[PDB]
């Protein structure tokens, strides 16, 4: 049982509710004082449990036997998730009065990125809800259960899906590009060409990004938002987005965006959970 630190106000109802709906069945099991998941370090396997103390604002994290050997990575894995490293008082005074709301709002992260980059394709032209159910489709038939606790299964692995017949993964519910663009995906992994943690210079690496093969500019986005962790991106593109701005097209968007910079990625995700959210006048 190790614990972590975290700045207050940390809003852990709002962040486990973000989870809960985008929790991969038979992978992540989320509830209300606690979040739970298989996790695959190297050939390290086990289960990883996280449970916050919100008076004493510390994160306690537990893991099974397997993952003690790298625990140090399970738990930096698990703050990139959280993000534990957040300064929730600088963040809301530059956004002002769009964070006054739920000043407790952080920005969910993952706990790796092939497996995120794997998620924000699947999420590709999708409801939350479908996306999981195909997540969890593609998990089951190429993921690994856990000897010793056989309800987690851990997320399909580069290799495995390497030599994934591009039609198996069509058949589960995407088109043959998408599945294609997985099984690319799943090499550039293995090659090291996708960045595992943030590159200094997020905007040349999305570029880099999106000559991938069904690669677009909400994935890439999206990816560097979730997958790296990014804090000042904007998804100009996003369906939902595109409801907040009734009539805008993304370029105008993405105008009306840049006054929340550097801090676009909290903005966006704000914006997602202000149901009434709508723009000024100027
Ligand atoms: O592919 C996609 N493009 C833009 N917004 C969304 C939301 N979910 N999936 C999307």
């Amino acid at each position: 049982m190790y614990t972590l630190n975290w700045q207050p106000p940390y809003d852990w109802s709002w962040m486990l509710g973000f989870l809960a709906a985008r929790a991969v069945s038979s992978v992540e099991t989320v509830a209300d004082s606690y979040y739970a998941r298989s996790l695959a370090v190297g050939e390290y396997r086990g289960v990883v449990t996280a449970i916050p103390d919100i008076a004493r604002h510390t994160l306690h994290i537990n893991l099974s036997a397997g993952l003690e050997p790298v625990a140090a990575e399970c738990l930096a894995k698990m703050s990139r998730l959280f993000d534990l490293q957040c300064n929730p008082q600088i963040v809301n005074g530059a956004l002002g009065r769009l964070g006054a709301a739920r000043p407790g709002l952080r920005l969910p992260g993952c706990v790796d990125a092939f497996e995120q980059g794997v998620r924000a394709i699947l999420g590709q032209l999708v409801s939350v809800a479908m996306a999981a159910k195909l997540t969890a489709r593609v998990a089951q038939l190429y993921g690994e259960r856990l000897d010793d606790f056989p309800e987690y299964i851990c997320f399909p692995t580069p290799q495995r899906l390497a030599a994934a017949d591009p039609q198996a993964l069509k058949a589960l519910g995407m088109p043959l590009k998408r599945a294609e663009a997985l099984i690319h995906l799943a090499n550039a992994a293995l090659e090291g060409t996708l960045p595992m943690t943030i590159p200094g210079d997020v905007e040349q690496a999305m570029k880099t990004l999106q000559t991938f093969p069904g690669i677009g500019r909400w994935t890439a986005n999206y990816f560097a938002l979730r997958g790296w962790q990014a804090k000042d991106v904007f998804l100009p593109d996003d369906y939902l987005i595109k409801q907040r701005f009734p009539g805008m097209t993304p370029a105008q968007i993405r105008r009306y965006a840049e006054r929340w910079k550097p801090w676009r990625s909290y903005a966006l995700l704000h914006i997602w959970y202000t149901e009434g959210w709508q723009p000024d006048e100027a």
